């Protein structure tokens, strides 16, 4: 079994295949023709090799595809337009009404919004669970409870959840486990391996790594992603991947060992640096010993990953005082680009509300958090450095 | 108020604001930064121009979507990453259970599929009705009607409706009405104009013309739209139109006029073909006279479009081999690409079941529809004169 | 009635030829190759691509499969065995011009050239000892006068940048049979759709893409179209060692696009640029004005011998002088102030006050242009806003 | 002054001055309009910075040019169209008939074909040297010798030059020394630091890093950089990038340092392997104690990169069998791909030779050279070592 950087390069395509060419050439067409009407009634069917309409499935899009799925170590792999494409496509076709999602206790701003506010208008019954607690969770579990939900690490707080632990009881009452896998990568977490059946991911971020394209994967089982990919993308989102930007994510996915150790290598210093500092009140860094679930954290992300979050001592203020204090961080929501971006939602997403309204969710009123990015670690210092000492 | 071709080329855009560039350049970046914190609450309080992040909005998609909000005559439009997007999205964010939606008689696949297999199994209620009978749209009418949903003219029958009659019944009622304008293009028909209140595409077909991307456009007014992109684009399809292709849409629009003149101008040769010859028994073209809804394709469309829809004497076999005999034509499902194409949904999207299935889901044994490329009319005559003969 | 010898027509061809979609996946718009390298299967299968008898792929400044198609369809449209696809007009042109001059050859060039084409022979290649002349190319005995034997390429435009000048190219070509030179003719302002020098007896054609074969102003493209022998030589020498302008198969994926649609661009383009020059030459402020769709065009018999249709370019000048085009310019609010031309969107340039600002009065005449002129690329809107644009304007420069 | 990594990242380009985007617009546009006459007067002349043409200056490719200069230490870039674009751009632009060009002893094919088939018979004088030998060179030195062009390290054998040698004896007869610095990237060797006056780069190799673009660089002095721009680029080649390419090409800076610390760590292995196997007779890799120029290379070279060439001792014929036999690494020319690459020069870019012309021309019987990839270093040397045996 060849290792997990020789995979991102070349699984799923011989050069030999499609006239020598090194790199695969990239299928920007919309339909394909068929040879006969009797071959094209086989293509809808579903029975048989090759194409009909890149919705559905496309070559450029399908080397993505088994190339995410040989990462993550999953059957099958699906293309989609964002993250929330591969989101939504997913939740769409695994529920109807009557059916219960288990959710995590914090979610990403979107997810969240999707599940409350969206399919959660259509009859489909929402619960949060805090997925580090078994005890909690296996009490909540009801007959009709079909798909459990979660990130791990979670925005923003990095709370993690026990995935195996999770999973052997999802198997017991029947349910899907579902694991929004954006924050780690392949390369760094694999849930499919702890028992999971499908993870989803914003490859947005760290697998493109670039911050050129939007793009979303699932991968999981054969059964589930044929459903998923034949009515959740083809009948319910439409969420259909450019093979332009296909093909850019798959140039992205050549660097993932590469970036992603910098990445976590960068974020430990800064880690390290900002937890000996006056201004900083606590961090959630999964690779510091004072992390509440360093253990947990440790059994399934083989690296403490390139996200860094802290409050400061100041609140609202001094939040605003550091990140407008910032010359080389960048000012901005995303993460897992090559550049280095920071946030603070309590002056910027989540902006409009008051102090009042942010504590009803997991989300203070100093809290920052970075995404470290590939620039030189000691320019990187300097930066925080100074935004530091601007936020007294 | 400058001429289609003129706006079709320049709406939107002045070469000053971006350095003298005459072709706008492509923003093809994910996430946006700010200034500062307090810029950056105000582009999520949605109360300050500027960007953030390209699922919700991107530079190079506002140009292509104010633009087709021009050429359709509409407040405004938005760019998704196909015509399922497009439809999921708008659907997913005008309907909640409970609410009735009409539907006219026939429907692309995937849009019937969506509806009954999606939409509508979350306790959305679905009625069919023929949109040229406007007693009957009349008197199917109930206060649960959220939503009249057609394409005009239909797949695959060339079926058409009166839609200032429809605008003034759902006027009456307080209903939204939502035209599907794929076939046409708003350089044929603007049903905005009619009295409707949005309109979709499939941006696949002609707008883009030259079959390489596959994209969606919603056009209507701003508070309609704004819905759309906030909920139905943003939380629940995920269906983000990369600038790539969105660049390339804006590339194919700029001939959309000199494309569809040819397009039609080739079908009506064709179709009056095709009605001369013994192998044809039924011919469905909208600039023929002896089209049934010849008066009201005059009146609605300013041309008579590029498809036809005829069906052969010797039903399912002569289709199977009138369609296996095109050596010019294409055998493939989509239309508007520059390349002919041909498909005979009776032995391809809708084969395996026998004659009974595929008469009351109304495509007949003999139906074979047309989109009419813009390649030498003598070469498609000769291609489809040889594919009659051998029909028999 | 007739049968498969037939020839497909040009927007047949311009849509279609070279390329089945069964023998790549069904593929409908073909994949592209956007690769620089391509591999074998055993180490001979390389041997022989460089060598003698293979017929396949390794690099993609050589060949690649995209830019081959291009090639082949370019070929087609031009009535030519074959074609190459480089990254810039100027690209073609020198990569021409590189292999098949060598120190001592002259050639015989057009009376005016393409400003970028004008310094690359008298600045770039003439001063490595290749000889220039300089002939009245519509004057076929002053042409044959100026035959030397070192005469090895005669080479021009036609119609010429930016004065619209032409040649005989048929009358230049029975010449150089004679004689024994390359004819080598700058086809950009017609495309293959309005003119074929190849099929009128020139050996190469080059065109710019950048203009009206692209046609959406978002690339910029080199063809030569020719011989099979002259081609593989311009590709092996010119483009492998001399220019390295290799055109991407991104952008040669759009050109081609811009292919499929240029008999309906160039129909539009020749449409508003006849309804403009007609328009241009009955208003009171216009002095003269050069379009080779009216009888007043000097080689208007000529025109329509060797050009289907007259073109997308017009010149003019205005009552007033350099002041009255100086105003002229700057109320134009629909045409751009651009010097380029094939864009769907329309283009105006007034040299006096643009590309030759820096000169003065009197030095116009001795480098070569006006001083009320102005050049125009007429572009595919609506011709009722062309018109309105222009009048405003001219009423401006009153 | 920020690191190597920082700069390869943010050099010339703030999000502000483009709406904030984080990933610069691609500005794929042919013209550019002016909103005067008086403002296009200018950009003919050059005392206003503006655009007029993308053959001299496009804002995507200066920003290309301005972040290559930066790191290789130069005053200012120039972006074309392939390496060969820029070798060839900047020889025709300081080279006429009469003057000498100093040559390195072996060059890169094409090159060499340039020289000696194209510029050559334009009257210009070759001459072969040296470049270790600092005593050859200067004897070597005439008037008519302007330029002095070699590659460090060369094809084929990695022989070294002595840049800041050479540039003193070139400093006391006036002229120029440009290096080919293809192989080693702006992170391992910077020549102008060294005292060269111009590096070229086939950015096609790791400077793209992903096997998709063909690129060239030139990084030198404004004055002759500006003079290759507006005599070799505009006017005697033609070579234009296209922005495409070119933001593809900033897209793969952004991880170049990552990729040739790997590339050269992949190597450094490989190399330790093959120096001990009984099949191999003789091996140049310059992070070898053993290599010749050993002392030298570390001078200049911050790391001793990612190419091998080594031969094996049953001559071509073993070549051949150790080739054919690679499953992993691929059959084909160029170099600095994250795929692993190899040729056997004696029996596919030179087999119409016989076995004096190599020697004659400076190639072996058994030469076989690795471009050494970004795979799991196990997986190379399973492939490399079952290849080795099946060579015998
Ligand atoms: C309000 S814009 C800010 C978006 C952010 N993230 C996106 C994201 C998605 C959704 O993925 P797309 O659909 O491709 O955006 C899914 N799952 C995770 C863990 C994510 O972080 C952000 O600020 O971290
Ligand atoms: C079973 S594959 C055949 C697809 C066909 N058409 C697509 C289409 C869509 C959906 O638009 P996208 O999502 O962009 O494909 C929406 N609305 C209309 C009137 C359409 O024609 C077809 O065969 O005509
Ligand atoms: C100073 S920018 C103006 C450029 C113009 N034309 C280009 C051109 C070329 C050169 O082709 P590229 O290298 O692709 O630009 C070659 N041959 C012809 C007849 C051309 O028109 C122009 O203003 O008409
Ligand atoms: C006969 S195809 C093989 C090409 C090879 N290399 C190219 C190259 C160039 C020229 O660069 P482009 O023009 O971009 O190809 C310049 N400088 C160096 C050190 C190079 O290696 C090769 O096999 O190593």
């Amino acid at each position: 079994l060849p290792g997990f950087a020789t995979r991102a390069i070349h699984h799923g395509y011989d050069p030999q295949d499609h006239g020598g060419a090194l790199v695969p050439p990239v299928y920007q067409t919309a339909t394909f023709t068929f040879p006969t009407v009797e071959y094209g009634a086989a293509c809808f069917a579903g029975e048989q090799a090759g194409h009909f309409y890149s919705r559905i499935s496309n070559p450029t899009l399908n080397l993505l595809e088994a190339r995410m799925a040989s990462l993550e170590g999953g059957e099958a792999g699906l293309a989609l337009a964002s993250g929330m494409g591969a989101i939504t496509s997913t939740l769409w076709t695994l529920l109807r009404p009557g059916d219960e999602v288990l959710l995590g206790n914090t979610l990403y701003g979107c997810t969240f919004a999707f599940l409350h506010h969206g399919i959660g208008e259509f009859g489909v019954k929402l619960r949060h669970v805090d997925m580090a607690d078994l005890q909690a969770l296996e009490a909540a579990m009801t007959p009709a409870t079909r798909v459990i939900y979660f990130e791990s690490p979670a925005n923003p707080n990095m709370h993690m959840a026990d995935i195996a632990g999770v999973a052997k009881i999802a198997r017991k009452h029947g349910a899907t486990v579902v694991v929004d896998n954006t924050y780690c990568t392949p390369y760094l977490q694999r849930p499919l391996e702890l028992g999971a059946d499908l993870v989803v991911h914003s490859a947005t971020k760290y697998l493109s790594g670039h911050g050129d394209i939007t793009a979303g994967i699932v991968v999981g089982s054969q059964a589930l992603v044929d459903r998923i990919r034949l009515q959740g993308l083809k009948d319910m989102t439409g969420a259909v991947l450019s093979p332009h930007d296909a093909a850019l994510l798959m140039r992205g996915i050549k660097t993932l060992n590469l970036r992603m150790d910098r990445h976590c290598a960068n974020a430990q210093v800064l880690a390290e640096f900002l937890a000996r500092q006056p201004q900083v009140e606590l961090i959630h860094y999964p690779g510091l010993a004072s992390f509440p679930q360093y253990t947990l954290a440790r059994q399934q992300m083989s690296q403490p990953g390139g996200m860094i979050a802290f409050e400061l001592k100041g609140g609202i203020g001094a939040g605003r005082r550091f990140m407008n204090a910032l010359q080389l961080f960048s000012r901005a929501v995303s993460l897992g680009d090559a550049e280095s971006l920071a946030q603070h939602p309590a002056s910027m997403t989540h902006s409009s509300y008051t102090p009042e309204e942010r504590a009803h969710y997991g989300i203070s009123e100093g809290l920052v958090r970075l995404s470290v990015g590939l620039e030189d670690i000691d320019d990187l210092l300097a930066d925080v450095q100074q935004a530091l000492k601007a936020s007294a």
